[PDB]
């Protein structure tokens, strides 16, 4: 299995994907792949020997593809295929690199590992809550919510494979569908509460039906009263629950998170401003190379091309400076007033040109070439 | 005036700084400056004909310096100098480029049509979420914006900032008072009021809607065309008998936080993309430089090298494959995307093979990219050693 219909270059993720419970476990596996047309790297998940029962399910998927939230791993497309040798349904998601499952992050062996700092638990709470708000608004339920089902790429938290579980369990013909999405949506909120308690305890089996109440008691000792009420709110099942209702409990923290994100944006704003250089170089040289090969002005650029890479040390040895080439190209891109002296292969001719002028020669030459 | 205290190549920002009213208007100009030691570019404000009275205001300037928030333009230093040709006090801020005042952005007219199509509500909240973020940061540090209004806020791309918060305190600062900072709380309330006017003015997008006479109906304007949350927001700020807090405004913004919190994360996503492509650009620019050194470099590099043979020739053919493509019309087809795909294949050195065709139709040459990379590597090292 090296080819799939709309993709190729598949690579197996680890750990191997868990087999999924429909009624009978359908062995299922998730893969790194590469798009055939663009060469983009995506993530695709195969569930073995599965065919969608009705077309209506397709409507449900369309909702899933349609949804777009930063806190949800994007669903890109879904197709049924026989290429693997067991005809199967594969879902393609965006591939987020170096990500590990939240289970992997925090529950792998103050218990197993130093109990999570409160600060972190809220940042998680805000991301997960945001995703849920987006999902529920979009008239969907996560369906399954638990440590394996959420992935953390760097500091970001994302609902990794939410659509799958909904697809597998869906009824094409359902008595009150919208009434059922309602119970499902609530379930998530109960499941959200169960998750965060596992986090605050940083022991997965704290959530145990038996254990939970003492686990809650622990939470309040080591963490704030707010985090308590939050967790206690999600657990009081009797009442209808909303992502909105959690809002005053997170409370003013939103400003800390909102504020943090802006300085991350300012962080990368600087980085990006520096590394933007690489781009200009790649592009400026690409214009120049295309110009040099294809056929006065053309000769001028060609002499300049010799200036950069045709160099010879007094002896006859080459003089390739990497740094010099970068400087000259940057000056060329800037179109600086400063002038360089070009020498023709003939001894007599010598050319004096401003970079700004030379940049024009390239700019003029390219446009005509594109035009033709 | 081309040299300053720490500063040279000062450039005049437009539109020109508005005069500053303390008692008698002091003409002012704001400048783009380059730091001499650092070469970093800052923004500095000169208010004309001034002398600081005392260290007392300085102790206050220290606090502004301590403070550092994303929604406020940073204060770096304040100094009094006689260089510009008179007595002036100059304040140095971080320079945010291409930024414009909030007044200029939303209130410049081209005509309820107002002067412009009423602002989208979503837009207004994001502004609210950023200004409130600013005051929350500033009060919490025991300060009052002192002046809040369309001119004093600048918008740099999507980012909204308090442009020159510190200036108001030093200019109006007095040697003798009940205390310098005894007054700060009434200032803070004055801010929260001033916030209300700004957002009301934005809703209407008519600047004069703030005026005493007009307000009630301006609020009436808001309620017709916007959410009743925005109504409550503007209205809450206007009750004056009550002591108030920036963080009291929270439930009114309410569920928007996810909305904003989300757009920022998507901005973070977009940058990681951009940041990624730049590194690729990095990888490939360098591959290209190695490619260029070799082609036609081999003028006399080797005596024995025979025409059209082995490594030098194979890389020449590859160069033609990238930059010497003809559209069926016979037009030069330069493919930007194609070139990037090929170089990545060469940089990665993939299993997959490509067909390199001579200018002669007869000659054709099929080579794996991994083999294709090897030629460049071996060709380059041979050249590097000399
Ligand atoms: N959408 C995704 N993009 C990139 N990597 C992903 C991903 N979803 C999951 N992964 C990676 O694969 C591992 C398990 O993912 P997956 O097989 O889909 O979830 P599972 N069956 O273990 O519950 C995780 O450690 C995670 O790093
Ligand atoms: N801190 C700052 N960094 C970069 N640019 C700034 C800035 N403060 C103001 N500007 C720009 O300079 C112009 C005038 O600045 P400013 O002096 O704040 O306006 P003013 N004095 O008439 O009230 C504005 O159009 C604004 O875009």
């Amino acid at each position: 299995p090296l080819e799939v219909e709309n993709y190729h270059a598949l690579y197996p993720l680890e750990p191997p994907a868990q087999p999924l419970h429909a009624k009978l476990t359908f062995p299922a596996t998730t893969y790194r792949a590469t798009h055939n047309t663009t060469g983009y790297k995506y993530c695709l998940r195969r569930i073995h020997g599965f065919r969608l029962q009705s077309t209506k399910c397709m409507t449900l998927v369309e909702m899933w593809k349609k949804l777009q939230h930063t806190n949800v791993v994007q669903l890109r497309e879904v197709f049924t295929t026989k290429a693997f040798g067991d005809n199967s349904l594969v879902l393609v998601y965006d591939y987020h690199p170096g990500s590990q499952t939240l289970l992997a992050k925090y529950f792998t062996p103050t218990s197993n590992g130093p109990l999570l700092p409160e600060a972190t638990i809220w940042s998680i709470i805000m991301q997960l809550t945001a995703g849920l708000k987006a999902i529920h608004h979009a008239g969907l339920a996560c369906k399954v919510l638990d440590p394996t089902k959420i992935i953390v790429t760097g500091k970001r938290v994302r609902f990794s494979s939410c659509c799958i579980s909904d697809i597998t369990q869906f009824d094409p013909n359902a008595s009150n569908p919208l009434a059922l999405v309602n119970m499902h949506q609530q379930d998530d909120l109960t499941a959200l509460g169960r998750l965060v308690l596992a986090l605050a305890c940083r022991c997965l089996q704290s959530v145990q039906r038996d254990n939970v109440q003492s686990s809650i008691d622990m939470v309040t000792r080591n963490y704030s009263t707010d985090l308590r009420n939050f967790i206690v709110y999600l657990f009081t099942t009797n009442n209808r629950r909303s992502v909105t209702d959690l809002m005053p409990m997170i409370g003013a923290r939103f400003y800390t998170q909102l504020d943090a994100l802006q300085s991350k944006i300012d962080m990368q704003e600087d980085e990006l401003a520096k590394e933007m250089e690489n781009g200009r170089l790649y592009r400026i040289l690409v214009k120049l190379n295309s110009i040099n090969e294809r056929p006065g002005d053309r000769y001028m650029l060609k002499l300049f091309r010799d200036y950069l890479f045709h160099s010879v040390t007094e002896d006859g040895r080459p003089w390739l400076d990497h740094a010099h080439i970068v400087q000259c190209l940057n000056k060329l891109d800037a179109g600086s007033i400063e002038r360089v002296q070009l020498m023709s292969r003939d001894e007599q001719s010598v050319l004096i040109v401003s970079y700004a002028e030379l940049k024009n020669c390239l700019e003029n030459a390219f446009s005509e070439l594109m035009s033709s």
